[PDB]
């Protein structure tokens, strides 16, 4: 093959390796190697490719059980909070990388992708600062999973909102917001902090009821250096409602971003 494994980055539910791009000039590419579904789901791939988005992984290509060609970068937004200076991340810093995270988020959201697992193990940082989402669209961490997930009720594209507010909360505390043993458990860590939503907020017929859980915790607590402008939107990221929840093309206008 044209491809050389030097490393392996990680495993999970598939298998991707770091390699040498030998015929074009020894760079290095992300390799991962997994029926219509699939067949579909890769069409788009090659679809939304097109465009290029800079806030997305390059694909370079799909060699014909399957092996996908992206580009390689060198970190991930987590080994970038291990590694960052005290006391913290510049609020600057921030503010930008967000943006790169809600402009990839609505580009996808807009080609109605759901990404359904933001975690910032995914979420890669290049060498310039530059955001670029990895791993979605193909078939451990509920730290990130939205309440209507954890409940199982809906699966659209208000779920990667709720992730984003759970990063944008970990750019601050460079600590996990809600870190649950389970899905009740982690249901729990949220509601003991944003508050029991109305009655009409839970979704019906879900096996967890309201009445299983027992008030609103203010923010700056647990996220301190927070602005107003970040608060707000940080709170309208973190709605229990995915209808009321605020979404990327609607986060981008956000005053905060001025
Ligand atoms: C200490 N050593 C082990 C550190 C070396 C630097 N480092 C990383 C971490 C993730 C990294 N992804 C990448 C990529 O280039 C990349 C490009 C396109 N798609 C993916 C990708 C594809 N499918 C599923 C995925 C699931 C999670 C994350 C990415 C996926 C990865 N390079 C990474 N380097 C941290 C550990």
């Amino acid at each position: 093959q044209q491809y050389e494994c030097v490393a392996e980055i990680g495993e999970g539910a598939g298998k991707v390796f770091k390699a040498r791009d030998l015929k074009n000039g020894g760079r290095f590419v992300a390799l991962k190697r997994v029926p219509l579904s699939t067949i579909r789901e890769v069409a788009v791939l090659r679809h939304l490719e097109t465009f290029e988005h800079p806030n997305v992984v390059r694909l370079f290509d799909v060699c014909t059980k399957l092996t996908l060609v992206f580009e390689h970068v060198d970190q991930d937004l987590t080994t970038y909070l291990d590694k960052v200076p005290e006391p913290g991340v510049p609020t600057e810093t921030i503010k930008d990388m967000m943006f790169q995270l809600l402009r990839g988020l609505d580009f996808l959201h807009s080609h109605r992708v759901v990404h359904r697992d933001l975690k910032p193990q995914n979420i890669l940082v290049t060498s310039s600062g530059q955001i670029k989402l990895a791993d979605f669209g193909l078939a451990v961490t509920l730290w990130y999973r939205a309440p209507e997930v954890l409940l199982q009720s809906s699966y659209a594209t208000p779920v990667d909102l709720w992730s984003v507010g759970c990063i944008f909360a970990e750019m601050f505390r460079r600590k996990p917001l809600f870190r649950g043993s389970s899905d009740v458990d982690q249901l729990g860590k949220i509601l003991d902090v944003i508050g029991l939503p109305g009655e009409e907020d839970w979704p019906r017929d879900v096996a967890l009821p309201r009445q299983a859980f027992h008030s609103a915790q203010p923010i700056e607590k647990f996220v301190t250096d927070i602005d107003e402008l970040g608060k707000d939107l940080l709170l309208k990221c973190l709605t229990f409602n995915p209808a009321k929840r605020i979404s990327a093309y609607s986060a981008l206008s956000h005053p905060y971003f001025q």
